């Protein structure tokens, strides 16, 4: 696999340390749609609105299987640690027009 999952379930935004790497989700967009990190970094999505969203990497991207994150309600967070260099696309399962990508170097 190319990523591990710190928490299978969504968790409180407030637990995210200031300075952590964060992709915000507001107004039906991933607010940082092309994110550059380094191998080993933890990326955290935080949902800033009431419409639930997730991040969804299709089969083959982060591993054999799809990685379909849990739906996040308002002020909930979800994280993935990227363990291998490359570029990984993802979208929001119910909102397929919402697309982003992580570039791991
Ligand atoms: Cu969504
Ligand atoms: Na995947
Ligand atoms: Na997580």
């Amino acid at each position: 696999d190319k990523a591990t999952i710190p928490s299978e379930s969504p968790f409180a935004a407030a637990e995210v340390a200031d300075g952590a790497i964060v992709v915000d989700i507001a107004k039906m967009k991933y607010e940082t749609p092309e994110l550059h990190v380094k191998v080993g970094d933890t990326v955290t999505w935080i949902n800033r609105e009431a419409m639930p969203h997730n991040v969804h990497f299709v089969a083959g991207v982060l591993g054999e299987a799809a990685l379909k994150g849990p739906m996040m309600k308002k002020e909930q967070a979800y994280s993935l640690t990227f363990t291998e260099a490359g570029t990984y696309d993802y979208h929001c399962t119910p909102h397929g027009f919402m697309r982003g990508k992580v570039v791991v170097e």
